[PDB]
């Protein structure tokens, strides 16, 4: 319990361009259940070695927003352990990210409205981290 950004996590966020990391740190406390950082910024080995597969001409590993450092990925911590199956808590945890961004002013928003347009493309019923990824809006 009371998880905190390790040496790798603290760095990932410490390498972010914007101040989105702020909401993350505060959220860890504000939110009911702690959370562990998974990814924050892309090093010179990630997007660089991303072309290790084969296609070097199509070198452009921008599948996410981490490239622009305007987004990060985290995991909802519960019972002193990672809760990837307990999406229930994910609601109380993520809710802190959106609530923390409004008070801190930091740009924070998830992909919950994008799917509202028609159907659930994020697959919130499946329990995926589709919308989990937080980015600046
Ligand atoms: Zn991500």
């Amino acid at each position: 319990m009371s998880f905190k950004f390790g040496k790798n996590s603290e760095k990932q966020l410490a390498t972010v361009k914007p101040e989105l990391q702020k909401v993350a740190r505060r959220a860890l406390e504000l939110s009911p259940y702690d959370f562990t950082i998974v990814q924050g910024i892309r090093t010179v080995a990630q997007s660089a070695q991303n072309i290790a597969n084969g296609t070097s001409f199509l070198k452009d590993p921008s599948k996410s927003k981490h490239i622009t450092g305007d987004a990060i990925d985290f995991a909802p911590y519960i019972n002193g352990k990672i809760d990837w199956n307990d999406l229930e808590a994910f609601w109380a945890v993520k809710k802190a990210f959106e609530q923390a961004g409004k008070e801190l002013g930091i740009k924070l928003r998830f992909g919950a409205d994008w799917n509202a347009s028609g159907d659930y493309h994020d697959e919130i019923k499946r329990g995926t981290y589709d919308g989990g990824h937080v980015e600046l809006v």
